[PDB]
Protein backbone atom coordinates (compact mmCIF):
# COMPACT_ATOMS: atom_id res chain seq x y z
CA UNK A 1 0.00 0.00 0.00
CA UNK A 2 2.80 2.44 -0.60
CA UNK A 3 1.81 6.09 -1.64
CA UNK A 4 4.98 6.45 -3.46
CA UNK A 5 6.05 4.89 -7.28
CA UNK A 6 8.45 5.13 -9.79
CA UNK A 7 6.75 6.38 -13.12
CA UNK A 8 7.34 3.50 -16.23
CA UNK A 9 8.69 4.98 -19.75
CA UNK A 10 5.19 5.98 -21.15
CA UNK A 11 4.74 8.19 -18.22
CA UNK A 12 8.33 9.58 -18.50
CA UNK A 13 7.87 9.93 -21.83
CA UNK A 14 4.70 11.74 -21.62
CA UNK A 15 5.51 13.94 -19.03
CA UNK A 16 8.81 15.30 -21.30
CA UNK A 17 6.54 16.38 -23.18
CA UNK A 18 4.28 18.59 -21.04
CA UNK A 19 7.62 20.26 -19.45
CA UNK A 20 8.60 21.18 -23.19
CA UNK A 21 5.14 21.75 -24.94
CA UNK A 22 4.91 25.98 -25.16
CA UNK A 23 2.04 27.50 -23.29
CA UNK A 24 1.01 30.86 -23.75
CA UNK A 25 1.07 33.72 -20.77
CA UNK A 26 -2.12 36.31 -21.88
CA UNK A 27 -1.37 39.76 -20.86
CA UNK A 28 -3.84 42.16 -19.74
CA UNK A 29 -3.97 45.61 -21.74
CA UNK A 30 -0.56 46.19 -23.98
CA UNK A 31 1.59 43.62 -22.89
CA UNK A 32 1.97 40.82 -25.05
CA UNK A 33 1.60 37.10 -24.89
CA UNK A 34 4.36 34.94 -23.38
CA UNK A 35 5.77 31.73 -24.23
CA UNK A 36 7.36 29.47 -21.99
CA UNK A 37 8.18 25.91 -21.41
CA UNK A 38 6.94 24.35 -18.51
CA UNK A 39 10.71 23.30 -17.46
CA UNK A 40 11.80 26.83 -18.21
CA UNK A 41 9.58 28.72 -15.94
CA UNK A 42 9.99 26.03 -12.85
CA UNK A 43 14.15 26.68 -13.68
CA UNK A 44 13.93 30.08 -13.48
CA UNK A 45 11.52 31.09 -10.59
CA UNK A 46 13.46 28.15 -8.79
CA UNK A 47 16.34 29.86 -9.39
CA UNK A 48 15.15 33.52 -8.54
CA UNK A 49 13.79 32.41 -5.48
CA UNK A 50 17.02 30.40 -4.29
CA UNK A 51 18.67 33.35 -4.71
CA UNK A 52 16.74 35.90 -2.79
CA UNK A 53 17.66 33.50 0.29
CA UNK A 54 14.44 31.08 -0.18
CA UNK A 55 15.24 27.51 0.11
CA UNK A 56 13.41 25.18 -2.85
CA UNK A 57 13.14 21.59 -1.42
CA UNK A 58 11.56 20.33 -4.99
CA UNK A 59 8.78 20.74 -7.16
CA UNK A 60 5.73 18.58 -8.15
CA UNK A 61 3.23 18.48 -11.18
CA UNK A 62 -0.28 18.23 -9.85
CA UNK A 63 -3.61 18.71 -11.29
CA UNK A 64 -5.27 15.89 -13.70
CA UNK A 65 -1.96 16.87 -15.83
CA UNK A 66 0.08 14.44 -13.25
CA UNK A 67 -2.89 12.06 -13.86
CA UNK A 68 -2.60 12.21 -17.86
CA UNK A 69 1.12 11.59 -17.23
CA UNK A 70 0.54 8.10 -15.46
CA UNK A 71 -2.48 7.31 -17.53
CA UNK A 72 -2.81 8.79 -21.22
CA UNK A 73 -6.58 7.48 -21.04
CA UNK A 74 -7.78 9.42 -18.10
CA UNK A 75 -11.36 10.94 -18.78
CA UNK A 76 -10.08 13.83 -16.87
CA UNK A 77 -8.32 15.62 -19.37
CA UNK A 78 -5.54 18.64 -18.57
CA UNK A 79 -6.78 22.06 -18.57
CA UNK A 80 -4.79 23.33 -15.52
CA UNK A 81 -1.06 23.33 -15.16
CA UNK A 82 -0.85 22.72 -11.65
CA UNK A 83 3.06 23.24 -10.66
CA UNK A 84 3.76 22.73 -6.23
CA UNK A 85 6.81 24.39 -5.41
CA UNK A 86 8.22 22.77 -2.10
CA UNK A 87 9.87 25.83 -0.24
CA UNK A 88 10.54 27.33 3.15
CA UNK A 89 8.21 30.09 3.66
CA UNK A 90 8.92 30.61 7.49
CA UNK A 91 11.33 33.46 6.78
CA UNK A 92 10.64 37.52 7.14
CA UNK A 93 8.93 38.62 3.88
CA UNK A 94 8.77 35.16 2.68
CA UNK A 95 5.31 35.57 0.69
CA UNK A 96 6.35 39.64 -0.75
CA UNK A 97 9.37 37.54 -1.68
CA UNK A 98 8.08 34.70 -3.42
CA UNK A 99 5.87 37.11 -5.56
CA UNK A 100 8.19 39.57 -6.38
CA UNK A 101 10.50 36.64 -7.71
CA UNK A 102 7.90 35.12 -10.07
CA UNK A 103 6.62 38.70 -11.42
CA UNK A 104 10.51 39.19 -11.80
CA UNK A 105 10.24 35.84 -13.90
CA UNK A 106 7.61 37.12 -16.20
CA UNK A 107 9.81 40.17 -16.68
CA UNK A 108 12.55 37.81 -18.56
CA UNK A 109 10.33 36.26 -20.58
CA UNK A 110 9.62 39.77 -22.06
CA UNK A 111 10.51 40.47 -25.70
CA UNK A 112 12.91 43.17 -26.11
CA UNK A 113 12.29 46.40 -24.51
CA UNK A 114 12.26 48.60 -21.79
CA UNK A 115 12.40 48.54 -15.83
CA UNK A 116 8.82 47.68 -15.96
CA UNK A 117 6.81 47.59 -12.01
CA UNK A 118 6.12 44.33 -10.43
CA UNK A 119 2.75 46.69 -9.86
CA UNK A 120 2.06 46.50 -13.55
CA UNK A 121 3.29 43.04 -14.42
CA UNK A 122 1.11 41.93 -11.97
CA UNK A 123 -2.12 42.82 -13.15
CA UNK A 124 -1.01 42.17 -16.69
CA UNK A 125 0.01 38.67 -16.09
CA UNK A 126 -1.32 37.38 -12.71
CA UNK A 127 -4.95 36.07 -12.84
CA UNK A 128 -5.38 35.12 -9.23
CA UNK A 129 -3.03 35.68 -5.79
CA UNK A 130 -4.07 33.76 -2.70
CA UNK A 131 -1.86 33.84 0.13
CA UNK A 132 -2.80 31.69 3.44
CA UNK A 133 -0.48 31.52 6.58
CA UNK A 134 -1.93 29.67 9.93
CA UNK A 135 0.43 27.63 12.66
CA UNK A 136 -0.79 24.35 9.86
CA UNK A 137 -1.60 26.19 6.91
CA UNK A 138 1.50 27.91 5.14
CA UNK A 139 1.58 28.77 1.57
CA UNK A 140 0.46 31.05 -1.65
CA UNK A 141 -1.09 30.43 -4.78
CA UNK A 142 -0.14 32.23 -8.16
CA UNK A 143 -2.09 31.70 -11.07
CA UNK A 144 -1.39 32.70 -14.57
CA UNK A 145 -4.05 32.73 -17.66
CA UNK A 146 -3.43 30.49 -20.60
CA UNK A 147 -6.26 32.68 -22.33
CA UNK A 148 -8.25 29.27 -23.05
CA UNK A 149 -9.96 29.27 -19.59
CA UNK A 150 -6.68 27.19 -19.19
CA UNK A 151 -4.55 28.01 -16.01
CA UNK A 152 -0.88 27.64 -14.83
CA UNK A 153 -0.61 28.00 -10.58
CA UNK A 154 2.22 28.39 -8.90
CA UNK A 155 1.53 27.13 -5.33
CA UNK A 156 4.64 28.04 -3.08
CA UNK A 157 3.73 25.18 -0.38
CA UNK A 158 5.41 25.41 3.20
CA UNK A 159 2.92 23.36 5.09
CA UNK A 160 -0.28 21.84 3.91
CA UNK A 161 -2.38 19.03 5.44
CA UNK A 162 -4.22 17.99 2.72
CA UNK A 163 -3.61 18.39 -1.29
CA UNK A 164 -6.49 16.16 -2.61
CA UNK A 165 -9.86 15.98 -3.04
CA UNK A 166 -10.79 12.58 -4.57
CA UNK A 167 -7.97 9.64 -5.38
CA UNK A 168 -7.76 10.39 -9.47
CA UNK A 169 -6.64 13.95 -9.12
CA UNK A 170 -4.41 13.02 -6.37
CA UNK A 171 -1.04 12.65 -7.88
CA UNK A 172 1.74 14.72 -7.53
CA UNK A 173 5.03 13.78 -9.82
CA UNK A 174 8.43 15.18 -8.74
CA UNK A 175 9.96 16.86 -11.61
CA UNK A 176 13.91 17.15 -10.39
CA UNK A 177 15.22 14.42 -11.93
CA UNK A 178 13.91 15.59 -14.79
CA UNK A 179 15.20 19.34 -15.09
CA UNK A 180 18.56 17.99 -14.13
CA UNK A 181 18.81 15.45 -16.81
CA UNK A 182 19.85 18.43 -20.14
CA UNK A 183 21.25 20.98 -17.30
CA UNK A 184 19.93 15.33 -26.34
CA UNK A 185 16.87 12.92 -26.75
CA UNK A 186 14.95 11.04 -24.75
CA UNK A 187 14.65 7.08 -25.53
CA UNK A 188 12.90 4.11 -23.24
CA UNK A 189 16.84 2.66 -22.63
CA UNK A 190 18.13 5.97 -21.75
CA UNK A 191 15.68 8.21 -19.25
CA UNK A 192 16.06 9.78 -15.58
CA UNK A 193 13.78 7.94 -13.15
CA UNK A 194 10.97 10.41 -11.85
CA UNK A 195 9.55 9.61 -8.41
CA UNK A 196 5.23 10.24 -8.13
CA UNK A 197 3.42 10.63 -4.46
CA UNK A 198 0.00 9.79 -4.49
CA UNK A 199 -1.95 12.36 -1.83
CA UNK A 200 -4.36 9.95 -1.23
CA UNK A 201 -2.40 7.81 0.48
CA UNK A 202 -2.24 4.61 -2.26
CA UNK A 203 -0.61 4.79 -5.29
CA UNK A 204 -1.76 1.30 -6.95
CA UNK A 205 -5.11 1.87 -5.44
CA UNK A 206 -5.16 5.42 -6.90
CA UNK A 207 -4.18 4.62 -9.90
CA UNK A 208 -6.94 1.52 -10.23
CA UNK A 209 -9.49 4.36 -9.32
CA UNK A 210 -7.61 6.48 -12.56
CA UNK A 211 -7.93 3.30 -14.64
CA UNK A 212 -11.53 1.92 -13.91
CA UNK A 213 -12.85 5.43 -13.76
CA UNK A 214 -14.02 5.69 -9.79
CA UNK A 215 -14.82 8.43 -7.68
CA UNK A 216 -13.07 7.86 -4.04
CA UNK A 217 -11.87 9.72 -1.25
CA UNK A 218 -10.52 9.62 2.29
CA UNK A 219 -11.65 11.90 5.29
CA UNK A 220 -14.57 13.14 3.44
CA UNK A 221 -15.42 15.82 6.16
CA UNK A 222 -12.13 17.40 5.11
CA UNK A 223 -13.53 18.58 1.87
CA UNK A 224 -13.87 21.84 0.55
CA UNK A 225 -17.33 23.50 -0.74
CA UNK A 226 -16.31 23.30 -4.13
CA UNK A 227 -15.73 19.49 -4.05
CA UNK A 228 -19.37 18.95 -4.81
CA UNK A 229 -18.73 20.69 -8.23
CA UNK A 230 -15.48 18.43 -8.93
CA UNK A 231 -17.75 15.47 -8.04
CA UNK A 232 -20.48 16.33 -10.64
CA UNK A 233 -17.84 16.86 -13.54
CA UNK A 234 -16.27 13.49 -12.84
CA UNK A 235 -19.84 12.29 -12.95
CA UNK A 236 -20.38 13.02 -16.35
CA UNK A 237 -16.67 12.17 -17.68
CA UNK A 238 -18.34 9.04 -16.76
CA UNK A 239 -16.28 8.47 -13.41
CA UNK A 240 -18.70 6.45 -10.70
CA UNK A 241 -18.57 6.25 -7.15
CA UNK A 242 -17.31 2.70 -6.20
CA UNK A 243 -20.61 1.72 -4.38
CA UNK A 244 -24.22 2.98 -3.52
CA UNK A 245 -22.98 3.31 0.40
CA UNK A 246 -20.10 5.58 -0.97
CA UNK A 247 -22.26 7.57 -3.27
CA UNK A 248 -24.51 8.58 -0.66
CA UNK A 249 -21.44 9.31 2.26
CA UNK A 250 -19.57 11.39 -0.01
CA UNK A 251 -22.78 13.22 -1.94
CA UNK A 252 -24.10 14.00 2.42
CA UNK A 253 -20.53 15.33 2.66
CA UNK A 254 -20.41 17.65 -0.58
CA UNK A 255 -23.89 19.15 -0.27
CA UNK A 256 -23.34 20.15 3.41
CA UNK A 257 -19.74 22.05 2.91
CA UNK A 258 -21.35 23.34 -0.03
CA UNK A 259 -24.18 25.26 1.85
CA UNK A 260 -21.76 26.24 4.60
CA UNK A 261 -18.88 27.66 2.46
CA UNK A 262 -21.05 29.32 -0.02
CA UNK A 263 -24.31 30.34 1.90
CA UNK A 264 -25.55 33.32 -0.28
CA UNK A 265 -27.70 31.99 -3.28
CA UNK A 266 -26.33 35.22 -4.88
CA UNK A 267 -22.19 33.70 -3.88
CA UNK A 268 -23.58 30.87 -5.57
CA UNK A 269 -24.61 32.17 -8.64
CA UNK A 270 -21.85 33.69 -8.98
CA UNK A 271 -19.24 30.82 -8.61
CA UNK A 272 -21.63 28.57 -10.67
CA UNK A 273 -21.45 30.89 -13.39
CA UNK A 274 -17.86 30.85 -13.17
CA UNK A 275 -17.34 27.13 -12.81
CA UNK A 276 -19.29 26.80 -16.22
CA UNK A 277 -17.44 29.01 -17.98
CA UNK A 278 -14.13 27.91 -17.48
CA UNK A 279 -14.36 24.01 -17.37
CA UNK A 280 -16.45 24.09 -20.36
CA UNK A 281 -14.54 25.69 -23.21
CA UNK A 282 -14.15 22.55 -25.69
CA UNK A 283 -17.90 21.46 -24.46
CA UNK A 284 -20.58 24.16 -24.03
CA UNK A 285 -23.06 21.62 -24.26
CA UNK A 286 -22.09 18.89 -21.83
CA UNK A 287 -23.12 22.45 -19.61
CA UNK A 288 -26.65 21.47 -18.93
CA UNK A 289 -25.74 17.35 -18.79
CA UNK A 290 -23.24 19.20 -15.22
CA UNK A 291 -26.14 21.36 -14.45
CA UNK A 292 -28.79 18.23 -14.16
CA UNK A 293 -25.94 16.18 -12.44
CA UNK A 294 -25.16 18.66 -10.20
CA UNK A 295 -29.06 19.18 -9.77
CA UNK A 296 -29.95 15.60 -8.84
CA UNK A 297 -26.76 15.58 -6.19
CA UNK A 298 -28.00 18.29 -4.42
CA UNK A 299 -31.70 17.41 -4.40
CA UNK A 300 -30.90 13.45 -3.01
CA UNK A 301 -28.11 14.42 -0.23
CA UNK A 302 -29.48 17.57 0.91
CA UNK A 303 -30.36 16.66 4.60
CA UNK A 304 -33.77 17.60 5.45
CA UNK A 305 -33.09 20.10 7.82
CA UNK A 306 -32.01 22.74 5.18
CA UNK A 307 -35.14 22.24 2.98
CA UNK A 308 -35.23 26.16 1.57
CA UNK A 309 -31.29 26.54 1.03
CA UNK A 310 -32.28 22.65 -1.14
CA UNK A 311 -35.03 24.72 -2.81
CA UNK A 312 -33.17 27.66 -3.48
CA UNK A 313 -29.98 26.19 -4.97
CA UNK A 314 -32.55 23.84 -6.85
CA UNK A 315 -34.45 26.73 -8.45
CA UNK A 316 -30.55 28.33 -8.97
CA UNK A 317 -29.87 25.20 -10.86
CA UNK A 318 -33.00 24.75 -13.16
CA UNK A 319 -32.43 28.74 -14.22
CA UNK A 320 -28.72 28.45 -15.27
CA UNK A 321 -29.78 24.99 -17.38
CA UNK A 322 -32.78 27.14 -18.98
CA UNK A 323 -30.29 29.62 -20.07
CA UNK A 324 -27.98 27.10 -21.60
CA UNK A 325 -30.91 25.47 -23.42
CA UNK A 326 -32.31 28.90 -24.77
CA UNK A 327 -28.75 29.27 -26.74
CA UNK A 328 -29.63 27.04 -29.58
CA UNK A 329 -32.44 27.65 -31.94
Amino acid sequence: APRFSVLSWPQVRRLDAILCESVPIHGRGNFPTLSCRPRDLVQVVRSRLEQKGILVHNVRLNGSAASYVLHHDSGLGYKDLDLIFMVDLKGPDAFQVVKHAVLNCLLDFLPSGVKITPMTLKEAYVQKLVKVCTESDRWSLISLSNNSGKNMELKFVDSLRRQFEFSVDSFQIILDSMLMFSQNPMSQSFHPTVTGESMYGDFEEAMDHLRNRIIATRNPEEIRGGGLLKYCNLLVRGFRPKSEVDMKTMQRYMCSRYFIDFPDIREQQRKLKCYLQDHFVGMEDKRYDYLMTLHQVVNESTVCLMGHERRQTLALIASLAVHVLSEQN
